[PDB]
DNA sequence: GCTCTACGGATGCCTCACAG
DNA sequence: CTGTGAGGCATCCGTAGA
């Protein structure tokens, strides 16, 4: 019954294909693209298929009019009507790229309910799923020359498939309500971000890098001068000679993290140390970006555009390539040079970086997760825990408490609610092995709460094999019960990890996607992205947390109270998301916001 | 006895042509 | 007949963000 008639053949059966597709509660659609050239409407994008089920596939040709163009963007942009397209964030691009076609409206992305089903599999390809979770379709994978007119077909009817298996997998495992409405407009979100793009100056890229350069320059001739000869600084076998090889305390494994008995004295490891980061900038970010970098007429400007994965083991996501997430902080350059990679990312013309950061997010969630009114008590009141936990760890002032030194206090709460040794914490505080223990057993002992949250998760995940989160999200770790004892270490702390952590990724998608719906609904005449054609915002990048979202200088402040009461009211918990707002005229450059 | 990501570089075995 | 350099991947680790 595998039907691949052309709808879009006849003007009467064209238009009674629209007007049964406008009343599908749910259909699957597949692009279809000649790539002849690396974006384009008759040229690179060739059609689009459709499939409502029992193994039906229509095509819609877009080539040799614009009325069926015009229909299918009606029919895309809130014709229920839920649509189905395998690999959702490409699928965006494309129809935007190609013909500026928004996807508005409820999607949905087997391969995102594949990842929902099991996080820490493998990315299973469209044949992968068939020869997995639905057998009975096998011999249609014949047909993925390619005809992009039956690659599509066939890839639709998979793909609607397979998600109709899908549906009935995660309404057993109770996720569909959290796939329907908070997986999905995420990945709708993240679309918008990749078209986007984050802006990019490059002549604040170009005198970066030249000053980078120039110190770098300047390292190689001061350690080829510290040591006595000229070595490679590239090759792990000279920096395990000279160092651990004439005065120098430990093949050697010369990494960071050893700074201790070694970068006091002889000054040789931290020179080392700034010439790695700064050759790894360089190499990861300014050759990349600079690489990478593509013209934008219409702003006229430069915009770095990244590609989202989304297949993570916590729910979070991450970036290939340019690594706009992995961009460094501002760091000094003493003959002071401040490299400042986040300075090179600019908004366009009269327009202005808007950053929005969830405070202590993963603290938060922990307090409603654990029920530990301790710290629900102590959040809730407007104290910044972090702070304290460093006064308490230096014995100053909690208001006098240095960004960098809160960091310390971030990554030592962190490290031991997520299963943290006494020795890594005797590693990261300074203290003893014994002091570190102490630690922990105080730290468990007066968040009571916290740690029979933490032994309630490993009980559950061993009765279960998996952990789940805040929103309905499982994590299968087979290895809870594994007889190695690291195995199942190691899976303890993946499993309360992963609840913590996917709960706060899921609120940070849902805090995204009800800051789009209020930007669109005070801003409905605004484009949706760069790639759309000014007023509202756009979302730029996403960094686990906070959103930076590039907004116009006048809009400025109607879209931070937008984007604060929504990052507040994402979610009801017994704990406050206090939402910390920033604005500059870069992302480098952000100065708070106290609205 | 922190976790997550990408990613390149590095190990670390497994196997095949191969030259003796 | 057979060790074997080489290649051939398969993962592990370090490092930057979070
Ligand atoms: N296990 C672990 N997770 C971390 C660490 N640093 C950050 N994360 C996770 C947990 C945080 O909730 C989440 C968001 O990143 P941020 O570092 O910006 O922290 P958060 O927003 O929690 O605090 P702050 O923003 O400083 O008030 O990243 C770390 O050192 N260890
Ligand atoms: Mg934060």
């Amino acid at each position: 019954t595998f039907s691949i008639i052309d709808v879009a053949s006849d003007r009467r059966l064209f238009n009674t294909f629209i007007k049964e597709w406008k009343t599908k509660e749910r259909y699957s659609l597949a692009l279809a693209c000649e790539k002849r050239e690396h974006d384009s409407d008759g040229l690179v994008l060739i059609g689009l298929s459709v499939c409502w089920g029992a193994r039906d596939s229509y095509y819609i040709s877009l080539q040799q009019v614009s009325e069926r163009l015009g229909q299918v963007r009606s029919c895309l942009s809130r014709p229920g009507g839920v649509v189905v397209t395998y690999d959702i964030i490409q699928v965006y691009k494309t129809l935007v790229l190609s013909c500026g076609i928004s996807l508005a409206g409820n999607c949905e992305d087997p391969k995102v309910a594949c990842w929902l089903l099991d996080p820490g599999s493998e990315e299973r390809t469209l044949p992968n799923m068939v020869t997995v979770y639905c057998p009975e379709e096998l011999p249609l994978l014949d047909g993925l020359a390619h005809c992009p007119r039956v690659r599509a077909a066939t890839k639709s009817v998979l793909v609607h498939a397979v998600m109709n298996h899908l549906t009935g997998l995660l309404e057993k495992d109770s996720m569909l309500d959290l796939f329907r409405s908070i997986e999905m407009p995420s990945q709708v979100c993240l679309a918008l971000l990749e078209l986007n793009g984050v802006g990019f100056s490059v002549e604040e890229c170009e005198r970066q890098k030249h000053v980078m350069q120039a110190k770098l320059t300047a390292l190689e001739s001061q350690a080829y001068n510290l040591a006595g000869h000229s070595f490679s600084l590239t090759s792990i076998d000279d920096i395990a000679q000279v160092l651990f090889l004439e005065l120098h305390l430990p093949q050697f494994s010369t990494t960071k993290d050893i700074l201790e008995k070694l970068r006091p004295l002889h000054p040789l490891p931290g020179v080392i140390l700034e010439w790695r980061r700064i050759t790894n900038a360089l190499t990861k970010v300014v050759f990349p970006l600079q690489r990478e970098k593509q013209y934008h007429p219409t702003l006229a400007m430069d915009r770095i555009y990244p590609i989202a994965q989304t297949h993570t083991a916590t729910g979070r996501v991450s970036f290939t390539e340019p690594n706009i997430q992995n961009v460094p902080k501002d760091f000094e350059i003493c003959m002071a040079f401040s490299v400042s990679m986040r300075h090179a990312f600019v908004p366009f013309s009269g327009g202005m970086i808007l950053a929005a950061d969830y405070s202590q997010l993963e603290l938060r969630v922990l307090a409603h997760l654990s029920k530990d009114q301790r710290l629900l008590q102590v959040l809730n009141g407007g104290a910044d825990v972090f702070r304290c936990i460093a006064a308490e760890w230096k014995g100053v002032d909690p208001e006098t408490v240095n960004d960098s030194l809160r960091q310390q206090a971030k990554q030592i709460c962190y490290g031991i609610i997520y299963g943290m040794g006494a020795k890594s914490l005797g590693e990261q505080m300074g203290v003893e092995e014994n002091d570190a223990a102490c630690y922990i057993e105080s730290f468990k002992a007066r968040y009571k709460g916290i740690n029979a949250f933490l032994k309630e998760t490993v009980k559950n995940c061993i009765k279960n094999g998996y952990v789940q989160t805040l929103m309905g999200r499982r994590r299968y770790l087979p290895g809870i019960s594994n007889t190695n004892t690291h195995i199942k270490a190691h899976a303890e702390r993946q499993a309360v990890n992963t609840t913590v952590q996917g709960s706060a990724a899921d609120i940070v998608k849902l805090a995204t996607v009800n800051i789009q719906k209020r930007l669109r609904k005070t801003y409905p005449t605004a484009p949706l992205s760069h790639q759309h054609t000014l007023r509202g915002a756009f979302f730029v990048l996403q960094l686990h947390d906070e959103l930076i979202y590039e907004t116009r200088e006048e809009d400025l402040i109607q879209v931070a109270q937008i984007v604060k009461r929504e990052m507040e009211s994402a979610v009801k918990l017994y704990v406050k998301l206090k939402a910390k707002v920033k604005v500059g005229p870069s992302w480098g450059n952000l100065q708070d916001l106290d609205l």
